[PDB]
């Protein structure tokens, strides 16, 4: 806890080099101990003080940290001539140790205490050892030369260590009858001092790697104590010899330095940052020997004397007015922030100058210099005033660099040899103009420009507009380096050519007022033009690369198209697009010399037209022809196809800025439509009729659309809009008599026909009739259509619903309804007693309850079928009497025995291979099952009343048996989840046991057909989990119909209570579909069984619906990945408008990878499905390239 206070937080990319060495303490030398000893006391006590000083001096000669590669000799004070060889793996340490001495015998380390006592003769042989002066004349304070641990060292800290000769004498303590070691008595004949300094040297020989030497900083301030301490150490000899790896000497502040750096090394620093901040420095790199003078009161003292060879990276003082002078080789100057003078030498010179100079900094370029780079790590382009025909860098505020040549006549020599970098990525170059040199912009790194200006969007055209605006000329050669794309630039021709590198790279387009743009085509390209913001816009042009495999798309959604016309010339189309007040021009030309006709243009978000259609309609002669104008139908925003039946639950996303949305109900048939709508969220302005005409308000309860017409509704965009509607075609009325014939074609657009005879009924004929009966039996099909209740009665009217199969997939629908057929007595069919009483009359004499006008048409010729209505009446009477060989299977919510969670129900008798499902318009489930047993014709019905309105509560699952021709028992287990009929067939005992070849299937009601069939003719070979779920993702990325209807049904069921309140009960049913963008991988880098871990973000957003939410659409750059979650239950619900689902997964949640599929990697779309996993807390969150997922 205490050591926590000595630590510091990590710093990133120091723009300027800072000092890092330790600072010396005050009075480290022997002068302090001499002053303390000066107090006249007992002599041996003074010696004890001296010896204590020597002990602490030798106690910490070296501190080694091989883990960080650091050596510390700051604590060395008594180990002189210390030579450190770093070439060996364990560095070699040599040097002299401070030693004890005696006036007569000198230093004799080879003798013991008794032998020394005999030599000098200060006691008797009998004397106890405790009475002898231990360590007299034979002690070495650095007792042993310390052993440096083996390691790889790159930073050496050097201390000022001298070797001391500790002169002593023998003092007889009479009161203690002992002999001790004492400082000599100065009162006697001439005495040698208690401590005498013998040497003041130090040496480190660098190895082969890069080493930094940091001598102790004794001159850190101009305080008088630090000044005199530096003065005392002004002759300390340092000997530094660098290796091939480079040597970085950071001068401590005082002494004699002898730096001999290897010329092979690329950089040999000499940093003066350890000196005081405001220190006037004058250094010349062309002089072998030099001295750094310190202005002490009334004179100078040479506090340094540096003899340097091989140094080429002079780093000036901290913030002091200095004079740096270079040599004939390449140099690098980290100048101070106090201004001064930099007289560079020959060769190539680089400089790093900080911001907020306290004095103008004068750069003098010698006649021998060839090139110059000036780095401005802290300055942005906004602070430089564009002075013309001058090389000096001028600041808007603060002092400015004042570059001058040694001779101004050769100022023109720096053509292209004076580059000025900048923090924001701008790289200026001194280019020669007509009669001089002007600093012009050569490069623009978009990365650093984004870093400096993240608020500003990284548009190259915006950037160049800024450069032109501020008054900075542009070099004929401009490189827009950085990013995924390169822009080559010829301002003379005013030309921008794009170099697309990646494939299917979405790139947005923006015209310029002054600089025409050229767009290079690549497969999968897709550009957007926004609303032009300026007058007098120079045109645009695109070289199209039509591969007919990955066609490009030019988009005009955000341009707000108002006035669009086109023209042809020279095998290229010139277009003009005008907004409400601005204008812009386009030139599409083909590198293949021909028009691709594949680059479809989306001028409007739902009016997308292929280039081929435009080039057909556009005349060949080169004259303007208006192809689009805003005076036509308003912006087509949400198209709704009316021939779809039943609930469709129209939805569109909200846009706050526009606050104007258009829903267009489009009819493609010849029958008038009435939309019986019901607004659930949102409001209406009415229906548009004319451009400059107020919209007449229209009730949403009923809207009329004429055949082959469009109805436009304008909706406010402040809140999300969800509308539920149920459309039905206008029934055609047939009232006349006689014989009439109509074929399949003329009324397949029509959904309902109604007959109201006046005197005689017409002879109804339906040519090309294709009756839908599961079995050929007439009586069995009659029972099937009558047992469900599909035959309906309304007082004296009869309605019957029949189906037809056409070439298009699915089933049609058509109802026959006849009024007045039942007599007045037969209008009371609601009473079962009266119906039972009338049944014998119906069997005996039907004509007693038969209308006379309908007597002649008791049978209807439905093409290949004959409908005998008396048979329908008799069969209905039979069913009614039997109710009050076929039985009804009904189930409830709380009935059933115990992935397949819920309740179990089973039908006793087995079915056939094919299956058929029926869905009543009221919302009842009527699963249809067969018997495969001909001895009585009878089928099974599974009834789930109120299923549509209550499938969320329902959790039941059905079971049935399957016999085969070879007597094979196959178990079928079916689960109902809305529009999904997830059926499972298992051979069970077939060819093995407990290892069944499990096959999967499903049926989805598309366009709301109340009958659906599944023959299961082939179904491939095996329908595995991967087949299922990667199939669903494959269809949903392509926006198929099954995924669309499940999404629509889910969204409709989300509003059972009226508002956005999705209970946890449904979320277990609903899977989770996520769309993400990733940069790149290597093929097959993920496999099944691996684990993902979601990143440490606040939340990861998931959407249950992707079709009408518009999330799976291609957007951005890179590859797209679609993730399929089986069970996402446990994720909280975020603040969403009623209609949009957005659930937030908590960070940490693990996912289990299954069946990662990369078939469509050439399409840059990958399908991946995961599992729920748990708190195991393992996995990976990023791609091998470092790119993060779930964006």
């Amino acid at each position: 806890s205490i050591s926590l206070g000595l630590t510091a937080a990590s710093v990133a990319f120091p723009p300027l080099i800072i000092a890092t060495g330790p600072i010396a303490a005050i009075g480290m030398g022997a002068s302090s101990i001499a002053r303390n000893v000066a107090r006249k006391e007992e002599r041996h006590t003074q010696w004890l003080e001296y010896k204590k000083f020597l002990t602490d001096g030798s106690k910490h000669i070296v501190v080694a940290s091989p883990e960080r590669g650091l050596l510390d000799f700051s604590g060395n004070k008594v180990f002189g001539k210390m030579v450190l060889d770093l070439r060996q793996s364990p560095p070699l340490l040599h040097g002299e140790s401070s030693f004890n001495a005696d006036r007569k015998i000198g230093h004799r380390p080879d003798l013991g205490d008794w032998q020394i006592r005999e030599k000098v003769g200060y006691a008797n042989s009998i004397s106890p050892y405790s009475s002898l002066a231990h360590g007299y004349a034979n002690s070495k304070w650095p007792r042993t030369i310390p052993k440096i641990p083996s390691g790889e060292y790159d930073t050496i800290i050097l201390g000022y260590g001298h070797q001391y000769q500790a002169n002593t004498e023998i003092e007889y303590l009479s009161n203690w009858i002992v002999w001790r070691e004492a400082v000599p008595d100065s009162t006697s004949r001439h005495k040698r001092p208690p401590l005498e300094v013998l040497n003041s040297q130090c040496t480190v020989i660098a190895g082969e790697r890069k080493t930094t030497v940091l001598p102790l900083r004794v001159l850190s301030d101009l305080t008088p104590e630090c000044t005199e301490q530096a003065i005392s150490l002004k002759d300390y000899k340092f000997i530094l010899r660098g290796g091939s790896g480079g040597l970085a000497v950071q001068v401590g502040g005082a002494g004699y330095y002898d730096i001999d750096a290897n010329l092979v090394a690329k950089e040999n620093t000499l940093s003066f940052r350890g000196l005081p901040e405001e220190f006037p420095l004058t250094f010349d790199l062309s002089k072998q020997t030099q001295s750094v003078m310190l202005k002490t009161p009334d004179d100078e003292v040479p506090v340094m004397t540096i003899t340097q060879k091989g140094i080429n990276t002079l780093v000036g003082t901290a913030a002091g007015k200095d004079r740096l002078i270079g040599n004939d080789k390449d140099n690098t100057f980290h100048t101070s922030s106090g201004g001064g003078t930099v007289i560079s030498g020959g060769g190539n010179n680089r400089y790093i100058i900080p911001r907020d100079l306290k004095t103008p900094l004068t750069l003098t370029l010698s006649s021998n210099s060839v090139s110059h780079e000036i780095f401005l790590p802290e300055t942005t382009l906004a602070e430089l005033k564009p002075v013309a025909f001058e090389l000096s860098l001028i600041y808007w505020a603060g002092n400015n660099i004042n570059v001058q040549p040694e001779d101004e006549a050769k100022l023109n020599h720096f053509a292209g040899n004076f580059r000025v970098h900048t923090r924001d990525g701008m790289t200026l170059e001194a280019v020669s103009r007509e009669n001089g040199i002007q600093l012009a912009i050569s490069l623009c790194d978009v990365q650093r420009w984004q870093a400096v200006y993240p608020e500003e969007n990284n548009r190259p055209d915006a950037i160049l507009d800024r450069l032109h605006d501020m008054g900075w000329s542009l070099t004929p050669e401009v490189r827009f380096q950085g990013g995924e794309t390169q822009v080559s630039y010829d301002p003379l021709t005013r030309q921008l050519v794009y170099q697309l590198q990646a494939r299917y790279s979405e790139f947005q387009l923006a015209g310029s007022r002054h600089h025409t743009t050229a767009v290079t085509g690549t497969p999968g390209s897709r550009y957007i033009i926004m609303k032009p913001v300026t007058t007098q816009i120079l045109p645009t042009q695109i070289i199209l690369a039509g591969d007919n495999d990955h066609p490009e798309t030019i988009d005009l959604l955000e341009a707000s198209p108002v006035l669009v016309e086109g023209k042809k010339d020279k095998n290229s189309v010139i277009l003009t697009i005008a907004t409400i007040q601005y204008s812009l021009q386009l030139t599409i030309s083909g590198i293949e010399e021909s028009l691709p006709e594949t680059t479809r243009v989306a001028i409007q978000p739902q009016d997308t037209r292929l280039l081929g259609d435009v080039l057909r309609i556009l005349p060949d002669n080169g004259n303007w022809v208006g192809i689009f104008r805003s005076g036509h139908t308003p912006t087509v925003n949400r198209l709704e196809n009316l021939m779809a039946l039943n609930q469709v639950m129209t939805f569109l996303p909200r846009v706050s800025g526009s606050a104007e949305q258009v829903l267009c109900l489009e009819n493609l048939g010849g029958v008038r439509k009435k939309v019986e709508g019901e607004l659930l969220s949102g409001k209406l302005k009415g229906a548009w009729k004319a451009e400059g005409e107020p919209t007449v308000p229209v009730n949403i309860s009923d809207l009329s659309i004429p055949p082959y017409s469009r109805l436009y509704l304008i909706f406010e965009g402040k809140n999300n809009v969800l509308l539920r509607s149920k459309v039905h075609a206008a029934p055609l009325k047939i009232t006349s008599a006689g014989e009439m014939q109509l074929s399949e074609r003329q009324w397949q657009q029509q959904e309902h026909i109604i007959v109201k005879p006046d005197n005689e009924a017409p002879s109804l004929i339906l040519s090309e009739f294709r009756r839908f009966t599961i079995s050929s039996d007439k009586t069995f099909s009659l029972k099937l259509m009558c047992h469900q209740g599909m035959v309906r009665i309304d007082r004296r009217s009869l309605s019957v619903r029949l189906f037809y199969l056409r070439e298009q997939p699915g089933i049609g629908s058509l109802r026959l309804t006849f009024r007045d057929f039942f007599t007045e007595v037969m209008d009371t069919t609601d009473r079962e007693i009266l119906e039972k009483e009338l049944r014998p009359i119906l069997i005996g004499d039907t004509h007693r309850f038969i209308n006379a006008a309908y007597k002649n048409h008791l049978n209807i010729q439905l093409g290949d079928g004959v409908l005998n209505l008396a048979d329908i009446v008799a069969e209905y009477a039979r069913i009614q009497k039997e109710e009050t060989a076929i039985m009804t299977t009904t189930v409830t919510t709380d009935s059933g025995e115990l992935d397949l969670s819920g309740r179990y129900k089973s039908v006793p008798m087995a079915r056939k291979a094919d299956t058929l499902y029926h869905l009543t318009p009221k919302g009842d489930l009527q699963i249809i099952y067969q018997v495969a047993t001909k001895m009585v014709n009878q089928a099974m019905i599974v009834s789930l009343p109120n299923y549509r309105h209550e499938w969320e509560k329902y959790n039941l699952s059905i079971l049935s048996e399957i016999p085969q021709n070879n007597n094979t028992v196959v178990h079928s287990i079916l689960r109902v989840n809305g529009p999904t009929m997830q059926v499972r067939t298992i051979d069970y005992r077939g060819t093995d046991e407990n290892n069944p070849i499990v096959s999967f299937s499903d049926t989805t009601f598309i366009n709301g057909e109340q009958m659906l069939s599944y023959d299961s003719h082939s179904s491939g070979r095996v329908y595995s989990r991967e087949e299922y779920m990667m199939w669903e993702l494959q269809q949903r990325v392509s926006e198929a119909s099954s995924a669309r209807t499940q999404d629509y049904w889910l969204m409709d069921a989300a509003v059972r209570n009226g508002e956005w309140k999705i209970t946890p009960e449904l979320l277990r049913h609903t899977p989770g579909y996520i769309r993400s963008t990733v940069s790149k991988w290597s093929r097959g880098w993920l496999k099944t069984g691996t684990i993902l871990q979601t990143p440490e973000d606040r939340n990861t957003d998931v959407y249950l619906t992707t079709i009408q939410n518009n999330v799976f659409s291609r957007q951005g750059g890179g590859y797209q990945v679609y993730y399929r979650i089986d069970g996402m239950a446990g994720a909280d619900i975020a603040d969403n408008a009623p209609g949009e689902t957005r659930c937030t997964l908590r960070p940490g949640t693990c996912f289990e990878v299954t069946s990662v599929d990369e078939r469509h990697y050439e399409w840059n779309i990958i399908y991946v499905t995961l599992k729920t996993c748990g708190w195991s807390r393992n996995g990976q969150s990023k791609t091998p390239n470092g790119d993060n997922l779930f964006n």
